[PDB]
DNA sequence: CGTCCAGTCTAC
DNA sequence: TAGACCTGGACGG
């Protein structure tokens, strides 16, 4: 998931899990190198929220709750295909690698982060992570300011379709962000990110990389439901459309364009 | 059957 | 930085 997927991913665990109590422990798959989650409660309540591209659950046991203890918080990354899912207990996914289940009595229900590739990762410790800039969903004036009063940072020496993968600016955006907010622009991909910046001292560059992600929250849905992907396809103008170039950017990810690629191509 | 394609993280 | 980390779907044969 890039900003959009983690959004929505916290607003699901948020709506399906307002109304259930969890109990026991954290099970972890047997696969999984992430770390085991050290916390069992008689009774918890999982809330979530999203702040670019990561995602905090907060695990907060009832008053009374045995063992007695304080809310425990873990941050997840979703790499390239994590995600979460309420299911019915003898019913897991396949990737389901972290699992917390309702109390007893109710129907027994469990809430799995579901990560096929597992390049996924959760921390104990509710920090965000400690470089990563503010949430260009939920923190636009402060991600803007933090781009314009730092231009002579070395990050924005790189070509701008580079810099816009730079999560210390741009906490949320990622590959399908970047081509879609440089194609609403007809921004060539390899122009010098300060060169495009500069310009900025019409929605412009630093307004899109916030529209354009709430314009993905707005389809709705996307695992959060198939005709939901139908309308992602839709929405999408650059990244994979026919009769769009595409590029690798230095690290060897894939960049979508209309023309001009741009002077700082490989 | 095979090949190729889809965001950190960390060792050097 | 260059390589590591994984599965599954879309292809072509």
């Amino acid at each position: 998931g890039q900003g959009p997927e983690l959004h929505l991913a916290s607003q699901f665990v948020n709506e399906a899990c307002r109304a259930l109590v969890f109990g026991g422990c954290v099970e972890k798959s047997s696969v999984s190198r992430n770390p085991e989650v050290p916390f069992e409660s008689s009774a918890y309540r999982i809330s979530a929220s999203a702040r670019g591209k990561e995602l905090r659950l907060i695990l907060s046991p009832l008053p009374g709750a045995q063992p007695q203890q304080e809310p425990l918080a873990l941050v997840f990354r979703f790499g390239m295909s994590g995600s979460f899912q309420l299911v019915p207990r003898e019913e897991l996914p396949r990737h389901a690698h972290l699992r917390f289940y309702t109390a007893p009595p109710g129907p027994r229900l469990a809430l799995c982060f579901v990560d096929i590739r597992r390049f996924g990762r959760w921390d104990l410790g509710g920090k965000w992570q400690p470089g990563r800039g503010p949430c260009v969903l939920q923190e636009y004036q402060q991600f803007r300011e933090n781009v314009l009063r730092n231009l002579a940072d070395k990050a924005f020496d790189r070509p701008i379709c580079e810099a816009l993968l730079d999560q210390r600016f741009f906490n949320g955006i990622g590959n399908y962000l970047r081509a879609e907010i440089l194609y609403r622009l007809k921004i060539p991909p390899f122009e010098k990110a300060r060169s495009v910046l500069e310009a900025l001292q019409n929605p412009d560059l630093l307004e899109l990389c916030h529209s354009v992600p709430k314009e993905v929250v707005q389809l709705g849905g996307k695992g959060y439901g198939e005709e939901d992907f139908a309308a992602f396809r839709a929405w999408l103008r650059c990244y994979g459309m026919p009769g769009m170039s595409s590029l690798q950017d230095r690290h060897g990810r894939t960049i979508w364009f209309q023309g001009d690629p741009g002077p700082l191509a490989p």
